[PDB]
């Protein structure tokens, strides 16, 4: 029956009620979020005197003991920062209530994901998506620093929050499941959409993943669509194989899970398993971000800054960050210097 003296329910989430207020500091106003980790609330913090998310993570050890390891994190990044320069969520502090972790972030606006449902999935303007494209580049290059070395390990347009829902500021969120750089723990990472080609392929992986998952964002937040929206891996692979061609021999020749989508034939040449599918390469990103008919479908014809020259630094970029090898694909401070930026 009663689990946590009456506070928790089924899944170990505290029950949440509005006008509750936690420490005599917290009033506790609605849910704005929900996950595997427990839930977030909007509160207002009576000695700040502002509104605040606090991210309350579930009553069990496992769930706990993530939760810390993304504290260690946050703290560690917010310590490399102090001035907020590099659009990572900012922590404030946490602490324990009635045995739940809470982490007190800043408030933020809406998602990423909902700009695009907002435009019916028809994707904002290409000056826009500079200017996200930009900051996420930015903080790419701060993640990178030496004695950071994190990977995020699960970018996609709901971990990007606006800061401000008038303004095209942004902030990344959820560093639960991200990890430093090291030896292979993990193989199933990332969501599917926005995984990359080495870790579908079951090689070593680095920092390059998170620059992957972003060429892939960038698209769809012009476009409105996923780029490569795979209902499972082989389904994931395809899609990819079908804009950006079989992936090099000697990628494929070190991958553990070649097969799963390829077949070696006697020549030593890789081509796709049949199970649909345009002919490998022949879904052109150039076509995709209709580079010379006005944009995705059409629908930037004649808006300033949506010209065939903008469109090609866009596409060049991408490409770039589609990179299928991790040594080779584009990192942080080059993505800066690109002409897409100037
Ligand atoms: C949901 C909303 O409108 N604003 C949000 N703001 C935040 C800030 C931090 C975290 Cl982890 C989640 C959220 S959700």
């Amino acid at each position: 029956k009663v689990y946590n003296d009456g506070y928790d329910d089924d899944n170990y989430d505290y029950i949440v009620k509005n006008g509750e207020k936690w420490m005599d500091r917290y009033e506790i106003d609605s849910l704005i979020g929900k996950g595997s980790f427990g839930q977030v609330v909007k509160a207002y913090d009576r000695v700040e005197q502002e509104w605040v998310a606090i991210k309350i993570i579930k009553n069990k050890k496992a769930f706990l003991n993530q939760a810390q390891i993304e504290v260690r994190l946050l703290e560690l990044m917010n310590k490399h920062d102090t001035e907020m320069k590099y659009y990572i969520v900012h922590l404030k502090r946490h602490f324990m209530f009635r045995n739940h972790l809470c982490l007190v972030f800043e408030m933020l606006s809406y998602n990423l994901y909902d700009l695009l449902r907002n435009t019916n999935f028809r994707g904002v303007s290409l000056n826009l998506t500079r200017k996200f494209a930009q900051q996420m580049c930015t903080a790419l290059l701060f993640l990178a620093t030496p004695e950071l070395s994190i990977i995020h390990c699960d970018l996609k347009p709901e971990n990007i929050l606006l800061c401000n829902p008038k303004r095209s500021a942004i902030k990344i969120v959820d560093f639960g499941s991200s990890c430093q750089l090291g030896q292979r723990i993990y193989q199933y990472i990332q969501s599917r959409f926005y995984r990359s080609p080495e870790v579908l392929l079951g090689m070593p992986y680095d920092l390059a993943i998170d620059m992957w998952s972003l060429g892939c964002i960038l698209v769809e937040m012009h476009t409105g669509e996923p780029l490569f929206s795979g209902a499972n891996e082989v389904d994931q692979m395809n899609k990819i194989v079908e804009v950006l061609g079989i992936p090099p021999a000697h990628i494929l020749d070190q991958a553990p899970k070649a097969r799963k989508f390829f077949e070696k034939l006697p020549d030593g040449t890789w081509n796709l398993k049949k199970t649909e599918y345009k002919p490998p390469g022949t879904r052109k990103l150039h076509n995709i971000l209709g580079v010379e008919t006005g944009g995705p479908g059409g629908r930037r014809a004649g808006e300033s800054g949506h010209t065939v020259a903008d469109y090609l630094k866009f596409k060049d970029l991408i490409l770039r960050m589609l990179d299928y090898d991790p040594k080779t694909r584009i990192q942080p401070y080059y993505a800066l210097q690109h002409s897409f930026f100037k």
